[PDB]
């Protein structure tokens, strides 16, 4: 049956430096968090009925998110490629008070915060199987088409004008979500 689960969670560390650095996560139960990683492995499918990713700071430097639907992508490499991405947001990294509204889930004057959804309404399909990290690089081996249909998009991320060479501890990353999952299993 259509089970429903909305809910927050710490998704990343972030640490910045004076060299961008692109990385990115997909967006899939197994990855978002660590307890929504264990909820939902319990079911064999899954639906996004709504994510958002938004920094918290905790200095110079800056951060960079978008997101990509099409598994078969490349991910950006500069700041620049990243910025056409859909969803594309940015701020200082020290930066982002603003945000936890949308974490604790309450009120509010948001132009000021560093958070991006999910569109959802633009997924590929209904229903993903539950895949874990592993399955996905596994996939992608084969073909990157074959990826996408595992997951429904990745978000990418940019740290760059840092003023250390050495990594520092900037601020974090939660996901907030709204997943309803179908077809029970065990673990």
């Amino acid at each position: 049956g259509i089970t429903v689960l909305t809910h927050s969670e710490l998704s990343a560390e972030i640490g910045v430096t004076d060299s961008i650095v692109v990385s990115s996560e997909l967006v899939m139960p197994y990855t978002v968090g660590t307890w929504l990683r264990g909820v939902a492995a319990n079911w064999s499918k899954y639906s996004w009925l709504s994510v958002r990713y938004t920094y918290i700071p905790s200095t110079a430097g800056s951060i960079h998110m978008g997101f990509q639907y099409d598994m078969a992508d490349t991910v950006p490499v500069s700041v620049n490629q990243l910025s056409n991405l859909r969803g594309y947001v940015s701020g200082q990294v020290k930066s982002g008070s603003a945000g936890l509204c949308f974490i604790n889930g309450t009120r509010s004057d948001t132009s000021t915060a560093i958070s991006t959804t999910l569109d959802v309404s633009k997924l590929g399909k209904k229903w993903y199987p539950y895949k874990t990290s592993a399955d996905y690089a596994t996939a992608v081996g084969v073909d990157v088409n074959i990826a996408t249909p595992l997951v429904p998009a990745r978000l990418v991320i940019a740290l760059l004008d840092g003023s250390s060479s050495t990594a520092v501890a900037a601020g974090r990353i939660y996901c907030t979500y709204t997943i309803q999952m179908i077809e029970p299993t065990a673990s």
